[PDB]
C-alpha cells in the first residue's frame, strides 16, 4: 500500500496472508475470509503454484513477523480458479480457496459480506484497500498490515485511462486523479472493502494497475458483485 498507514490488531479481521512454501516460505498474496471454509483471492496469485499442497493461509495476523514455525495456519484443500481466467489484465481474476477445515470465527478472524442482492446501484464512498505490499515501486513486503482510503472511479473514466485494455463491467477501478494512494506489489488478492450502512462489503479484489499510485492510473479490481452467482455456485 502506497500512501497508507499502519493498521492495528483486529481492524481488518477478514484479511489473510497467503504464503507459498516453495522454494522458501514467503508472503504470496492477500485474501479475504468469506466463509468458515472459504477465502476469496485473485487468480493470478497461482501462476507457478504447482499445487495447493504448498500453500498456507494465515489469519489473525497483523505483523508478518508473528509467523513462526509453530504458528497455526490453514491448509488449502482446493484452488478454484474462474474458468475464463487468462491473465490479470484481461479479467476474470478471481479464485476461491477451500480450506481443509472450518475457521472458528474470533475477534481477529471474521468473514466479510459479499455485496448484497439489490445493492448493485449503491454508490460506495467509504472504500479501503489493505495489505502487506510495497510502499513504493522499488520497495519490500511490509511487516505491518497497511490501510488506505481510496475513492472509486467510474468505469468510463477507468477505460479512458487504460485504452489498451478492456475495462468491462466485471472490473472496478479506484484511485485519486493526482495519485499518491494505491495498492502495489504484494497487495494483490486482498480486499477492496467498502462500508455501507455501517456494514463492510467485499467490493473488489486487488488485481492490477500501471505502476503504483501514478497520476490518472487507478488500480483495477475484480468487481465482486458481478461474481456473486459464481461464488454461490462454487460454495454450495
Ligand atoms: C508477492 N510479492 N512479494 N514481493 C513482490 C511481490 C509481488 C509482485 N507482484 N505481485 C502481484 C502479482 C503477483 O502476485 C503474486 F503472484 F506474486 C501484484 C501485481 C500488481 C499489483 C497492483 C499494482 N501494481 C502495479 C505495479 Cl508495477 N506494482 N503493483 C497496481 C495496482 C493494483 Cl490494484 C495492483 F493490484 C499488485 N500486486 O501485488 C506481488
Amino acid at each position: 500500500i502506497v500512501g497508507g498507514t499502519a493498521s492495528v490488531r483486529g481492524e481488518w479481521p477478514w484479511q489473510v496472508t497467503l504464503h507459498t512454501t516453495s522454494p522458501t516460505q514467503r508472503h504470496l498474496c492477500g485474501g479475504s475470509i468469506i466463509g468458515n471454509q472459504w477465502i476469496l483471492t485473485a487468480a493470478h496469485c497461482f501462476y507457478g503454484v504447482e499445487s495447493p499442497k504448498i500453500l498456507r493461509v494465515y489469519s489473525g495476523i497483523l505483523n508478518q513477523s508473528e509467523i513462526k514455525e509453530d504458528t497455526s495456519f490453514f491448509g488449502v484443500q482446493e484452488i478454484i480458479i474462474h474458468d475464463q481466467y487468462k491473465m490479470a489484465e484481461s479479467g476474470y481474476d478471481i479464485a476461491l480457496l477451500k480450506l481443509e477445515t472450518t475457521v472458528n470465527y474470533t475477534d481477529s478472524q471474521r468473514p466479510i459480506s459479499l455485496p448484497s442482492k439489490g445493492d448493485r446501484n449503491v454508490i460506495y464512498t467509504d472504500c479501503w484497500v489493505t495489505g502487506w505490499g510495497y510502499r513504493k515501486l522499488r520497495d519490500k513486503i511490509q511487516n505491518t498490515l497497511q490501510k488506505a482510503k481510496i475513492p472509486l472511479v467510474t468505469n468510463e473514466e477507468c477505460q479512458k485511462r487504460y485504452r489498451g485494455h478492456k475495462i468491462t463491467h466485471k472490473m472496478i477501478c479506484a484511485g485519486y486523479r493526482e495519485g499518491g494512494k494505491d495498492a502495489c506489489k504484494g497487495d494483490s488478492g486482498g480486499p477492496l472493502s467498502c462500508k455501507h450502512n455501517e456494514v463492510w462489503h467485499l467490493v473488489g479484489i486487488t488485481s492490477w494497475g500501471e505502476g503504483c499510485a501514478q497520476r490518472e492510473r487507478p488500480g483495477v479490481y475484480t468487481n465482486v458483485v458481478e461474481y456473486v452467482d459464481w461464488i454461490l455456485e462454487k460454495t454450495q
